[PDB]
């Protein structure tokens, strides 16, 4: 059998066979893990052909000459999602950033003394004002900006917190597991579905140096329950001398009913003119801008967990921080339907099916599609709003040749790929998340894939 | 005096004074900036007069429509200026960047089994490849990839480390003070200026979990200096049973004098083929990338590395991620050139003189201009090459009326700002960090303030 | 030597308040050594003697200093421009 591997050509041969092909590089790559390959499934016993080699090695060639992360067309209605990278950027910001990037700029520079300056000051006179908080500070997300609050203020000490909320966002994320690292010690108040005032003013103590409230982003709890008011937990602090913590997550920037969506989603300038001391949040998330912790509340705390020497190993990058400004800039000009997340869920229910059906128009002529448009209720929030569930128009479609399951899995392995929902046998396109030149890459996608 | 202050106007006048001047939104924010340096000033009785309020209340609002970060053109010389933003980004990249930024991706999602997956693993590949380590991994930056390398492999146990090597890098990190909060136990060993291997060898004992150096980046000692070479190390790890964690900062992705310039910097791909355990740097340093954290290392490590807890506060995001693997991509492709930091200073010396002259041509026509290109011998790196000094053309000026000082000044509030040296009373341009587009851009300054 | 050391500042950088910031019951001693035989260049920051001496004043405690150099007198005033300290002007 040391002669169904002596088989395999040299890479020194199949570089040949691709003179012009593929790029040398290129080509040595995909051989070698091609080679691989075939050594370990010839050495297993598992292959008597080597036919399928040459077809396989341009193959790796046509794959590992683009890109692993990609664009991607999101149909799943979903705004916040978690796995296709958050809230999208619109242009304005995506080219602040392209400038500040494409050479130097005063990051850290002061133009005005000509010294070094702290390149967390450019932004913090923006939040300051957008909230109403004292002072504000801003790190690499919000994961971090719990761990950063918790091991400044409560390192050795004790930290109340409802039994409800004590939360694993993400695969990583887990309230109990990080401030365990943070160095603050945990007491657990309450009951998981419910929690009264009693509960946290019974536990406090010498050692109590934080009070901490944590929004269920990413679930949400139906029956009996019962929470802690926010007016109560303030009212609790000021009277022990205690201060409060709430880790909103959503980061949501604003009222939402002013908007027409009627929920109870906590934002930063409501929180914080309720008297908590201190308030953070994510910014890829309901604020719509790039990933950062936010964090906002009284000067004397923020100051605090700035000199803390941790402060320094989460400070954001150059690309975040410009991207965060110019977001910023956006919510002072009122120019909300310029930030993606904002304008995907406040989207006129007319608005919706008026791109349903111009879809629909776009696939008519394609071979064997069952095309048809429906109205359903989905919950558009996927990492910040658990509850919301919006009504939006889905253009179900059925091909009679291939089924729905196979249909999917193509999509995703399309140029641009594709990624929607699917509901018994029916593939699904939540027009929520679609944007408009999206339409033509979908109805090209669809007939390169019939017709082919 | 109250009614030195009962003068000043109301912000429903003010906002009058500009109907289609400025957006209403912009003059409110500068009238109550300026309405409250008036009331303050008038109660301190610092102000009589009030005229220059009308003036300035337009200047805030002209001053405000603008972003705080603003692009810079670097003038001193410095490839590596950890004030003016560190690396910057070769538009390859960034257009990469802007085009994941622009909408969905697959960020978290594994196309190819239609579920989430580890956003960290898009880039690993490419980093396994050109370092040769087992596995690698990228947090926020090099700050927390040490923090994060201690807290979890010397939480409550000893890490010995040279007394020469606890450095203080940037305004805020400081080797000490990090690894202290990283809850590792310090054991520093040698010498300021000289340590042996003795000094290693001598402090290990049944708690050292961690023989660790750092690389002098932003300084360098000269005179009696001696340093523990990096084979030694290994071998003293191999004998114990102990793992050595290289901090090269500089974070330097190959042999540096394959492209002309002799200097012993260390890099990875050397680094880990010494038989070093774990190797981390900064992306924006001698990468040419954005702000990253790398590890590489035996994967054993980079298990326990990434299992910790604190790794999702310092996992990196979406824009610094995409931008990395661009910048990781040209390297397999050998396309250094493409890279700014690299092309900068590896830039022929013919190559600057070139750039040196063409803006002389481009300025002796301007009033009162004393022009004259000097070759002068300057420190190319600024958080990476401490020691480093090649030689490069400056283009020197002076003119008869105002001062190099005064110069200096006017040129750091220009639109866009440029930043220079200053050298005994004459103004100084290293064509070193000087883009072309940029020569145009500052004739067209210098024209605009000399006879304005 | 007997005496306990108390390490403050970092190799490079240094400030007053890394000094002041170790200070306590059992400080009997702050001391300055001049790096004589080596140099340091790049970000490097040292503590002014003028401050040290404010700092021991201030709390009650002595200053020591170990030129090493045994420089007997101002260089400058022989055409050499250096910073090398001596004891006239250190005392």
């Amino acid at each position: 059998m040391k002669s169904l591997l002596r088989q395999i050509p040299q890479i020194s041969k199949v570089v040949e066979i691709f003179a012009k092909a593929y790029p040398e590089i290129y080509v040595v790559k995909a051989a070698r893990e091609v080679a691989e390959k075939y050594r370990k499934e010839i050495i297993e016993g598992a292959r008597a052909d080597l036919n399928g080699f040459l077809e396989d090695v341009e193959r790796k060639i046509k794959s590992l000459m683009k890109p692993n992360i990609k664009r991607v067309i999101n149909a799943t209605g979903v705004v916040i999602n978690t796995n296709l990278g958050r809230a999208p950027l619109s242009k304005d910001v995506i080219n602040f950033i392209s400038e500040i990037a494409n050479g130097y700029s005063n990051l850290e520079y002061n133009l005005e003394e000509g010294k070094r300056g702290s390149r967390i000051a450019h932004i913090e006179k923006y939040l300051n004002e957008l909230t109403g908080a004292e002072s504000s500070f801003v790190v690499n997300n919000n994961a971090g900006a719990v761990f950063l609050v918790l091991n400044t203020l409560a390192e050795g000490k004790e930290v109340i917190i409802s039994r409800g909320e004590l939360v694993e966002i993400g695969g990583s994320f887990r309230i109990p597991d990080i401030m365990k690292k943070s160095g603050a010690i945990l007491r657990e108040v309450g009951t998981t579905n419910k929690t009264k005032v009693s509960d946290y003013e019974g536990a406090i103590n010498q050692n109590t140096a934080l009070l901490m409230k944590v929004h269920k982003s990413n679930f949400y709890m139906e029956g009996f329950v019962e929470e802690v008011k926010l007016e109560d937990l303030v009212k609790l602090g000021h009277k022990y001398g205690i201060p409060t913590y709430y880790d909103a997550g959503s980061g949501l920037l604003i009222n939402l009913k002013e908007f027409g969506i009627s929920v109870d989603e906590p934002n930063f300038r409501d929180c914080i003119s309720l008297g908590i001391d201190l308030v953070s949040g994510s910014g890829d998330k309901l604020l719509g801008g790039p990933q950062a912790g936010i964090i906002v509340g009284k000067k004397n705390l923020i100051e605090k967990i700035k000199k803390n020497p941790i402060a320094r190993a989460l400070r954001i990058d150059k690309l975040t921080l410009s991207g965060l400004e110019m977001t910023l800039k956006l919510y002072f000009e009122k120019r909300y339907e310029d930030i993606p997340v904002i304008r995907m869920l406040t989207q006129d229910e007319k608005a919706l099916r008026q791109k349903a059906k111009r879809l629909e128009k776009l696939l008519k002529d394609i071979p064997g599609l069952k095309i048809s448009v429906i109205k359903d209720k989905a919950k558009p929030g996927g990492g910040s709003l658990p509850e919301l569930e919006l009504p939006t128009y889905c253009v179900a479609i059925r091909h009679d040749r291939l089924s729905s399951q196979e249909l999917s899995r193509r999509l995703r392995l399309a140029e641009p790929p594709i990624v929607c929902r699917i509901r018994e046998d029916q593939l699904l396109f939540d027009m929520r998340t679609v944007f408009h030149e999206d339409l033509k890459t979908i109805k090209k996608t669809l007939q390169e894939l019939l017709s082919i």
